[PDB]
């Protein structure tokens, strides 16, 4: 699924992302639009073997199952494959458990590069949310 822009906030709002650690949804968004272009199919390959996986490209070495992944963790509990899904609720869920395991949205390397310290708010301006 290619997520609209204010369908992802809605989406994201819904599944209760707004807001949580205290990163306020255009935090979310603005992560998204740059791990995945709001595209739930992404998938990317990284040098170390792990995969990303979804519209937060969340990753196979800690965060889910893809049986491809050697010495890795399955933190969130799920199968990679559910990342992918056109409803948002796996991706969700495990992004909480990420966002709370210490470093905050620091976690994806593209929202510290592109996302932190910009009007992350533009990205949820104009939806009716
Ligand atoms: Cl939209
Ligand atoms: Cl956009
Ligand atoms: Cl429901
Ligand atoms: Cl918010
Ligand atoms: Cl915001
Ligand atoms: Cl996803
Ligand atoms: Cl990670
Ligand atoms: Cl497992
Ligand atoms: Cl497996
Ligand atoms: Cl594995
Ligand atoms: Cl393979
Ligand atoms: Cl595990
Ligand atoms: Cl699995
Ligand atoms: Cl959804
Ligand atoms: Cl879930
Ligand atoms: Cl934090
Ligand atoms: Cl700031
Ligand atoms: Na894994």
């Amino acid at each position: 699924k290619v997520f609209g822009r204010c369908e992802l906030a809605a989406a994201m709002k819904r599944h209760g992302l707004d807001n949580y650690r205290g990163y306020s949804l255009g935090n979310w968004v603005c992560a998204a639009k740059f791990e995945s272009n709001f595209n739930t199919q992404a998938t990317n390959r990284n040098t170390d073997g792990s995969t990303d996986y979804g519209i937060l490209q969340i990753n196979s070495r800690w965060w889910c199952n893809d049986g491809r992944t050697p010495g890795s963790r399955n933190l969130c509990n799920i199968p990679c494959s559910a990342l992918l899904s056109s409803d948002i609720t796996a991706s969700v869920n495990c992004a909480k458990k990420i966002v709370s395991d210490g470093n905050g949205m620091n976690a994806w390397v593209a929202w510290r590069n592109r996302c932190k310290g910009t009007d992350v708010q533009a990205w949820i301006r104009g939806c009716r949310l």
